[PDB]
């Protein structure tokens, strides 16, 4: 072949529509993730890539352990991103849920509605997972996030906001799929 190790390496999964997708640690081993352009897509990663993206969602569902650096979203709407991470970077997003659990903080540029929600998630090598990053599964400043958006109001932003105790179990199994 031409090389072996050199550079990192950039693959995902894009231009699908109510597609089903699953990877796991052999699969990804540390590479970033791109998943843009998807619809209705349904993605469950297991295992620990380097940095997760995904932009231009609707309607998509994203469930991977803790990531290494950090994950990005943008152009996304009606989407569910399960990822923890050190830091959130969010931007012309709305009604769009995420479930993590930040370490550090998060940050929000034009959006409205957003969710912000801690890291629930179970599986048979999930306390493993974090092991790997080395990611805290205790301290967590979900609560506090950065804003960019104040002209009319001259109290808080309405951007960020947090889900109560009635939809926090979401039903994942369909029916005929167990896991």
């Amino acid at each position: 072949g031409s090389s072996g190790s050199s550079g990192s390496w950039v693959c995902g999964f894009s231009n699908l529509e109510s597609q089903v997708l699953e990877k796991r640690a052999s699969e990804l081993h540390q590479r970033d993730v791109l998943l843009t352009e998807l619809s209705n897509c349904t993605v469950r990663l297991y295992g620990n890539p380097n940095t997760l993206r995904l932009t231009k969602a609707h309607s998509c569902k994203l469930l991977c352990g803790p990531v290494s650096t950090s994950v990005f979203l943008e152009d996304c709407s009606d989407c569910v991103l399960a990822v923890a991470c050190q830091q959130l970077r969010i931007h012309s997003t709305k009604d769009t849920r995420i479930f993590l659990q930040v370490t550090s903080r998060a940050i929000v540029e034009d959006c409205s509605g957003i969710q912000f929600a801690p890291y629930t998630w179970s599986y048979p090598e999930i306390d493993k997972d974090f092991e790997s990053s080395g990611l805290d599964r205790s301290k967590n400043n979900w609560n506090d996030v950065d804003d960019f958006n104040w002209l009319a109001r001259d109290m808080a932003s309405p951007n960020w906001s947090i889900l109560p105790e009635e939809e926090r179990n979401i039903q994942w199994d369909s029916g005929p799929s167990s896991g």
